[PDB]
């Protein structure tokens, strides 16, 4: 069986002072499609294989191409993936709560390089050997993850650095827990990162939540971001203040909010500051199909 | 929702004296698939995106990929468009009724220089930043069009020359009038083309037509387009004679059939002669899928 | 009418010795989907179109693209096909069945260079204007095969070599006799290959064949491969030999097995020794969706 899928968004990107010669507000938009063949068995196991092809504006040769393949073997709650694999740091529940504006951002993430789920080519031949090996498993409220990426596996495993990625995270109806740890991520060696977070949702209507991030060997430092959000009806507000460690950084924060316009169609809006006091804003829509 | 769509095409393609060890004849073929992605809500708007994949006979690499995404919000007869917009000066009724043979060309087509939808990624790198609005409106029997297109929106307004096109067409069973205009079409400044187009449907059978155009800075000068068409049952038998106001230009004409073999399957022909003397041929099929 | 098809496939390719500084083990995989659009007609003629997007682990850039396109007509047991087509030596039954493991390889297959089904896109430029066209016709048993493939058809024909194949199989319910022919093989002057092959079903479990080859210019000379496969339920044990005209060479062999764990899913398996002396195995899983 093949499905397809995928969501289409568009707006007004604003960042203050862009450059010299520049316009500092655009009309950014994606198009994601997302192709999945599923073979399912009456043993119980599924097999499945995806493909994306993501196009966004200001992309080289103004065309689509389709990324690197994904495969997967499922069966009692536990999922085995290969190839280009989603990882643990990247899967783990909360580490992106922070999102906000129709471009899904925030300062507020982790600011360390770890590798991740490849939505799109890359030129530079850099990924043409990375293949990756991940192996989720989910109980009721708790997930657990496992990834280990060989950005070249055709060379030698001594001669070229491999990340590994351990992560977890538990819910209840009010209380949320994650954490996770990365050796080597990015396939920088000794870039060691790691993550806690915690949310309470102190109604059926808001939540609160604070991330911890150790970023290895970036020069942010550890961080701390702590967010919230409030919904009333089909709307939501959204906020967030992050520290980092970084020698005379700003305090980056943002806030906004979400119009559930229909079920698939969501506008939404924010205005953020960065650690370096850059001024960006948004406002556009994203809809689903 | 997804929906794919789409067209094949192949046949003969006739070029007198082509070239210096070129063969005149070749099998000429296309195939164009459209993925369409739509959103429908309750409240009557509908959100879609759409990408192409286009390939024709000689193409580099002999590979197909994806073109520019295209976005739109339809609501109440109005469409608002994003991206790699249709242009008003290619979207209005009647200027391109002279097509024939299954490559639907034809000289008596305005010769002149525009931007229209890109079927197809640009090596050159010129459309990186290439983006359009466009904007059309449909009563019963009328039609408006409206597009602007910035080729480089990432760069400063004042510094590149955006296209701005005004298009509107209107049928009833016997008469069709359209017209539009556009400024620096094709970011050519002072480069204005405007067309007027005027066609009358003598029959339930036969139809005759005459179109207009001034191609701004081209060499061709005004441009006169006389064209027709006359069903037979399930053949259609189709003519046309051009002339431009160019120094030494000869009458462009053509002479073409067309065969409704069964619904979605097309067998067309034509014999085509240009304003420098060109001699082209073809016979072929189009069937739609 | 537009389907999708196409599969998955991956597991583990070891290659004795492969490369100074490089892993004999690489986990390796393919991903194909084929999209296929197709105009039915209540003549009983249908028109079809199709393209390829495949990935291989190890494949430029991370990324994939669509082919070059194949255009087809059928009616009454007879198909026309242009542009990418499949040729008669790649398409006669028999030749191909001492294929084993995950990859469905074989030194036993023909040692020689000939045109096939391309399926993708080729960097080098090389396939730009290349287009074949292929006959083929079925009647209860028989099938007749007939191909011709001109590397760049914008050219004179005078200039360019072409390759012209012809090929028929017949079988019944235990024997099946198959033979090819094609002239300039893979647009090499005087590379003349031939085939000629018989297989014998004596069972309902095992079928044992020996294929003979002419391999043209190749420098392996004429060849033989014998090869056998047997049914133990739902697990299919393979092997063969072959031994090829070259001096020096060593005989080649593999034995492998394939388990049929589901309806499209088949877990495979090889240990194979070529011609100068090489080691190849692999364990894998298929799944067709
Ligand atoms: C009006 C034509 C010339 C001006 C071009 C500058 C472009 C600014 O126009 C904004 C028109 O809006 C279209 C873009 O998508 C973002 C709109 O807000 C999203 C929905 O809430
Ligand atoms: C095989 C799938 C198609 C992907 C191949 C595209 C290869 C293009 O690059 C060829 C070499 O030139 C380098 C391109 O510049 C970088 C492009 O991507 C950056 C995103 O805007
Ligand atoms: C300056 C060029 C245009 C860029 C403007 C984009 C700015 C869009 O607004 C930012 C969204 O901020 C809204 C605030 O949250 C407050 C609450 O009330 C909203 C829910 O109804
Ligand atoms: C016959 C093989 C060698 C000659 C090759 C030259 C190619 C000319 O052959 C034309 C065969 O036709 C196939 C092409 O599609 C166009 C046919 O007309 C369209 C349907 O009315
Ligand atoms: C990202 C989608 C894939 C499109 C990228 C293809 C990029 C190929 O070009 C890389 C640079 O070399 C230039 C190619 O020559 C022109 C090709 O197209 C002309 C149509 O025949
Ligand atoms: C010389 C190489 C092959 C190229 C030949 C293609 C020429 C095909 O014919 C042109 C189509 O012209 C047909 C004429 O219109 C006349 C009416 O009767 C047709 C409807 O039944
Ligand atoms: C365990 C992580 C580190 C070791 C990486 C080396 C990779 C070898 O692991 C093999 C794990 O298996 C996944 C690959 O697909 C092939 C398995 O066999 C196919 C089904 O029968
Ligand atoms: C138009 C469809 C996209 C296919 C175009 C990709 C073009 C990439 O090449 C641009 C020039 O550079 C050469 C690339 O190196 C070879 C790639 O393929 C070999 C398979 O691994
Ligand atoms: C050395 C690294 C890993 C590569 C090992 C792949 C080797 C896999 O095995 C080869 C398959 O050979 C199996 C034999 O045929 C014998 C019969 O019984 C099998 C059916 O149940
Ligand atoms: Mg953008
Ligand atoms: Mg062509
Ligand atoms: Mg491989």
């Amino acid at each position: 069986m093949i499905s397809l899928n995928g969501y289409g968004r568009f707006g007004l990107q604003y960042v203050e002072d862009r450059g010299v010669g520049l316009e500092d507000t655009i009309i950014s938009s994606r198009l994601r499609i997302n192709i999945v063949g599923t073979t399912e068995t009456d043993q119980g196991v599924t097999f499945g294989a995806k493909l994306r092809m993501q196009w966004d504006d200001g992309d080289a040769f103004a065309g689509t191409a389709g990324n690197a393949a994904q495969f997967w073997t499922s069966y009692n709650g536990v999922t085995v993936s290969v190839g280009n694999v989603d990882t643990a740091f990247d899967s783990v529940a909360l580490t992106y709560d922070s999102w906000m504006g129709y471009e899904a951002s925030s300062f507020g993430d982790a600011q360390s390089s770890f590798f991740w789920y490849n939505s799109k080519y890359d030129a530079s031949g850099a990924l043409d050997n990375y293949n990756g090996i991940a192996v989720t498993y989910s109980i009721s409220g708790v997930n657990l993850y496992l990834s280990y990426v060989d950005p070249d596996q055709t060379v030698d495993s001594s001669l070229v650095t491999e990340e590994f990625g351990i992560a977890a995270d538990w819910s209840n109806d009010m209380i949320s827990l994650a954490a996770a740890y990365t050796t080597d991520a990015g396939g920088i060696v000794d870039n060691d990162i790691a993550f806690v977070g915690a949310a309470y949702k102190f109604n059926d209507a808001g939540t609160v939540g604070l991330n911890w991030y150790d970023n290895g060997l970036s020069t942010a430092g550890d961080q701390v971001t702590l967010y919230g959000n409030y919904a009333f009806g089909a709307t939501t507000v959204r906020a967030y203040v992050s520290d980092i460690d970084r020698a005379g950084a700003d305090t980056a924060y943002g806030i906004g909010a979400d119009y559930q316009f229909a079920e698939g169609v969501k506008v939404s809006g924010s205005v953020q500051s960065g650690f370096a006091n850059e001024t960006v804003a948004d406002v556009g829509v994203r809809f689903d199909f």
